[PDB]
C-alpha cells in the first residue's frame, strides 16, 4: 500500500518531506495533524508515534517516526540508484552525517528557540542567547559550503532537503548578510521547484508564531528571491 | 587506513562506540579530547569539526562527526552482513528509526539536563522539569519493548548500543522502578561483555557531575548488577 504521511507543514523537518515528495512525484496519502492544537496527543496518533511529532510515515507495517529515516527510506524505495541518497559508500556517509548535523545541532538549536518562543512569548526569550546559538550554526554550514555549492558535494542530497527548510525558519529571525555562500546556496535551493513544497508552512509558520509568541520577525531577515515572491 | 576515533569515554555516544569497537573488534586508533577542559576548541580539532563534538571518526579522508553515522560506517566495513544493521530494508529502518529517536529525544533530554547542571550547578536547575522530559522518554523505551527484548526486534542492534549508553547516564539520576521491561532490558545489555565498554566513562561522568554540578546522585537509582559490580 501507498506510504501515509502524517504532517503539519509548518514543521521543517515535514517540509524537507514535502520537498522530497514533490521532487521524486511519489503518490502518498495526507493526514493533517495540527500541533499548535494539541492534535499529537490525540490517543489514536500517539500509539502510532509514543514521541508525539511529525513528520511521521506509515508505509505497510513500518512506522518512521523521523524525517531522516523518511528521507533515507523513500529516496531507497523511489529514487533506487539516483544521486540523492549515493550508492558509494562515502558519499552515502556524508549525506549520512549532514542529516545528522541537521538533527543534532541545526534543528536542535531551532527547535529551543522557537519552543521557548511558544511557550514563554518573544518578551520572554533571551533573544541574544538564541542568536549565538543559531549564528554558530551559520558559521558551520558556511564551512560546509567552502569546496561545494550543495551541502554534501557538487550535487542536490537528502542533506540539502532536510536542512534548506530548517535554515528558511531560522532565517525567518536571523539573517544572512555575513554568510556569503550559506545566502548563495539558499538563493540556488530556492529557484528549484521542489522548494514550491516550503513556502506555505514557512508562512504559515512565520504567521502563527507571531500569533502566539506576540512578536514580529524582522522583516530585513528572510532571504525572498523573485521567483518565490 | 585504520580509523582514528576522537573521544572522551563520559560521554555516551562515544561509550555507544567504544561498545561496537569492542564487540566487532575493531583495530582503531585513539585521541583523547577532554571536554571538561575545553580541548574540543583546540585549533586542528574545531578545524576537523566544526561541532566541537565527540565522536568524531577520521577513516582515510571520511570525516564523522556524528555517533549514529559512525555506528552505520563501522557496521557496514566490519560486520557486513551482520545481525547489528541488517540488510534487509524494513529491519533497516527499524533500526535507524531508534537511532534516530536516541539522537532527537533520548539524547536531546539527557544533554539537556547534564549541560544545564554543569553550567548552572545542580542546585540552581529545575530537576522536576527533567524529571518529567526524561520519564517521558522512559515511558517510550517501555513501549518499544512492548513485544521484543531488545530495542529494534529479537536480536542486539545499533540501536541497542546507542541508547544503552544515553539510558545508564540518565539512570544515575532517574530510577528505574516503575518501568520492568526497560529495567530488564538495561539488565540483559549489562551482561554483554561489550557493555564492559560503557563502565569507565559512565564511572568517570558520574564523578566529574557530582563534582562540577556540587551534588550526588540519588545511590539507590542507578541499576548495578552482579556481573558489572
Ligand atoms: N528529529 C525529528 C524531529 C521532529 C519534531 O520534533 N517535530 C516537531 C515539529 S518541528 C513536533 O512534531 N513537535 C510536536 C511535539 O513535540 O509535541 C524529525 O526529524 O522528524
Ligand atoms: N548527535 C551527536 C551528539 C554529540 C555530542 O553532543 N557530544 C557531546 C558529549 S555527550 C559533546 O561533544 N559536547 C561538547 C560540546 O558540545 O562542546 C552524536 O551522536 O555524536
Amino acid at each position: 500500500p501507498k506510504p501515509i504521511l502524517y504532517y503539519d507543514e509548518r514543521s521543517p523537518p515535514v517540509r524537507s518531506c514535502l520537498m522530497l515528495i514533490k521532487l521524486l512525484d511519489i503518490d502518498v496519502e495526507l493526514r493533517f495533524v495540527n500541533l499548535f492544537k494539541g492534535e499529537q496527543f490525540q490517543k489514536d496518533f500517539l500509539a502510532l508515534n509514543p514521541q508525539h511529532s511529525v513528520p511521521t510515515l506509515v508505509h505497510g507495517d513500518l512506522v518512521l517516526t523521523d524525517s531522516h529515516a523518511i528521507l533515507i527510506h523513500l529516496a531507497e524505495k523511489f529514487d533506487e540508484g539516483g544521486s540523492l541518497w549515493p550508492q558509494e559508500h562515502a558519499e552515502r556517509m556524508k549525506v549520512l552525517n549532514l542529516l545528522l548535523f541537521e538533527c543534532s545541532f541545526l534543528f536542535r538549536r531551532d527547535s529551543d528557540f522557537m519552543s521557548a518562543t511558544v511557550r514563554q512569548g518573544f518578551a520572554n526569550v533571551d533573544v541574544a542567547h538564541h542568536e549565538r546559538k543559531l549564528t554558530e550554526a551559520y558559521i558551520i554550514m558556511e564551512r560546509y559550503l567552502e569546496n561545494s555549492d550543495f551541502m554534501a558535494g557538487p550535487q542536490l542530497t537528502l542533506a540539502d532537503l532536510s536542512i534548506v527548510t530548517t535554515l528558511s525558519t531560522v532565517n525567518l529571525m536571523f539573517p544572512l548578510s555575513q554568510f556569503p555562500r550559506l545566502r548563495r546556496w539558499f538563493t540556488a535551493m530556492q529557484q528549484l521547484d521542489a522548494y514550491e513544497a516550503n513556502c506555505s508552512g514557512l508562512e504559515k509558520l512565520r504567521q502563527t508564531m507571531e500569533s502566539v509568541g506576540s512578536f514580529q520577525f524582522p522583516s530585513s531577515s528572510a532571504v525572498v528571491t523573485e521567483k518565490v515572491e
